């Protein structure tokens, strides 16, 4: 009924994870309350480049399919910024209108990283979630918070 022909408010959610210095932490970006197929996703992750270091990111292939159609775009910007963009032209074949995790962000917590809570600032302006009707339909709050335990003498 109210989906596709009607656009809803898609929540982009992230949570709080914990890790140790030298431990690799994976931050899942959760997409919730989606019913209309999304096609345009862009997000800038501005994080602490000294405390964390991104390895790579895992796209959820349930949602993002046939990434070879340039549906998967990751530009590793100047240290601390990750420009991630998922734009899929294959949205009629694969309608991302189902919930789950969008992508998993893998960050290594640095050896010299200080304990405490440090959140990853996902830039809300560069964060764009538009469907095939090109409407930004996101209720988004995304600051992936990583609680560094600091389980060591110090680091």
């Amino acid at each position: 009924g109210s989906a596709s022909v009607k656009n809803e408010t898609v929540k982009l959610s992230v949570g709080t994870v914990s890790g140790n210095p030298g431990d690799t932490v994976k931050v899942p970006v959760t997409i919730s309350q989606v019913s209309t197929p999304v096609g345009l996703i862009c997000m800038d992750i501005s994080y602490d480049a000294s405390k964390f270091t991104v390895k790579d990111v895992l796209p959820n292939t349930d949602l993002v399919k046939d990434t070879d159609n340039y549906s998967f775009i990751v530009n590793t910007s100047t240290p601390g910024k990750i420009s991630i963009t998922f734009t899929d032209p294959t949205l009629a074949n694969y309608p991302i209108s189902v919930d789950g995790i969008l992508a998993y962000l893998d960050f290594i917590i640095n050896s010299n990283a200080t304990a405490g809570d440090s959140a990853l600032t996902v830039d809300p302006a560069t964060l764009i979630v538009a469907d095939e009707n090109d409407k930004d339909i996101k209720d988004a709050a995304s600051n992936g918070k990583i609680t560094v335990t600091g389980s060591a003498p110090t680091s």
